[PDB]
């Protein structure tokens, strides 16, 4: 699984429609397993995985040291594993957060990148993923 990691983070490099990404663990050590190289989410700590899993009710949660705000929240739900927010400082940009059996995969898209972009591509790693078993 450690390998296929850096894969999605290579996939999602390849497209210009996307500032940052990082898949962090959620069920251990909370460590991020790979990122695109010097941007914010590669800074993501366990402190703030933990709100993010924890609380229903998360509103401005810090990723990487820097203030988000969410505006749809099913990320602990099944079926849709996904959370909606937008980036607390300028340029406002749009990220997603989508959650497998073990890691949450963070994507923020440049701002002129469209809500159902992020959504999907974000959403969709996470279901690859999970039919594997991570």
């Amino acid at each position: 699984a450690m390998a296929e990691w850096h894969k999605i983070i290579e996939d999602i490099s390849k497209n210009n429609k996307f500032e940052d990404a990082a898949i962090v663990d959620y069920k251990t050590t909370k460590n991020v397993l790979a990122a695109i190289p010097n941007r914010t989410f590669a800074k993501i700590n366990p402190g703030e995985v933990i709100p993010l899993i924890t609380n229903h009710n998360i509103l401005k949660p810090l990723i990487g040291q820097k203030f988000c705000i969410v505006y749809t929240n099913s990320l602990m739900d099944e079926n849709t594993y996904a959370m909606e927010l937008l980036t607390g400082y300028a340029p406002v940009s749009p990220i997603v957060i989508a959650r497998t059996h073990t890691a949450l995969i963070f994507l923020m898209g440049k701002p002129t990148t469209s809500r159902r972009d992020v959504y999907r591509t974000c959403r969709d790693h996470a279901t690859r993923v999970r039919a594997t078993g991570n």
